[PDB]
C-alpha cells in the first residue's frame, strides 16, 4: 500500500526551529553508503536571530583501516520553501573530516522527547530514494518513552526503512 517515494514522504507540519533547538542524543541510525559517525552522537542544535538554524555535533568516526577519532561537527542549515525542509551545509573542523551539503528534513518531532531526521542523497529513477540516512532522536541518553517509541516505530515504517536501523551506544567515547 504505502509509497516509496521521496516526494511522498511527510514531514513535520508548521516545524518550528525555537522549538527544535537544544541538545539531542542519537538513539538510531540508518547509515547511507560510506557511514561517518559510528556511535555516541550527540547534536547541539540551535539558532540565531534571523531565522537561521545551524547546529554542531560530535561523536566517534572510523576512519580507514581502524584509526577511530572524535569528530566534532558543523551544520548550517538553509531553508527552503517547506518549513521542514532544510539544506544542510557541512563540514567538520578539522579540514582532513567530511565536508559536504545534504538534504536535512525534519520528518516528525513532538520538540521535548524525540525526534526523527531523513535524509536522501541520491534518488532512483522511480522516485525512492537510492542512498539515504536517518535518525532517531532523544532528549534523553537513555532512550524515548514506549509511546515516543512507538510513533517513531511508526515514523521508520513510513521512510520504508524500518529494520534497518541500529542502536546508537553513547559508552561514553566522545
Amino acid at each position: 500500500e504505502r509509497d516509496c517515494r521521496v516526494s511522498s514522504f511527510r514531514v513535520k507540519e508548521n516545524f518550528d526551529k525555537a522549538r527544535f533547538s537544544g541538545t539531542w542524543y542519537a538513539m538510531a541510525k540508518k547509515d547511507p553508503e560510506g557511514l561517518f559517525l559510528q556511535d555516541n552522537i550527540v547534536a547541539e542544535f540551535s539558532v540565531d536571530e534571523t531565522g537561521q538554524m545551524s547546529a554542531t555535533a560530535k561523536g566517534r568516526v572510523r576512519l580507514l583501516n581502524n584509526w577511530d577519532v572524535c569528530a566534532d561537527m558543523v551544520g548550517t542549515f538553509t531553508d527552503t520553501e517547506d518549513p521542514a525542509k532544510f539544506k544542510m551545509k557541512y563540514w567538520g573542523v578539522a579540514s582532513f573530516l567530511q565536508k559536504g551539503n545534504d538534504d536535512h528534513w525534519i520528518v516528525d518531532t513532538d520538540y521535548d522527547t524525540y525526534a526523527v531526521q531523513y535524509s536522501c542523497r541520491l534518488l532512483n529513477l522511480d522516485g525512492t530514494c537510492a542512498d539515504s540516512y536517518s535518525f532517531v532522536f532523544s532528549r534523553d541518553p537513555n532512550g524515548l518513552p514506549p509511546e515516543a517509541q512507538k510513533i517513531v516505530r511508526q515514523r521508520q515504517e513510513e521512510l520504508c526503512l524500518a529494520r534497518q536501523y541500529r542502536l546508537i551506544v553513547h559508552n561514553g567515547y566522545c
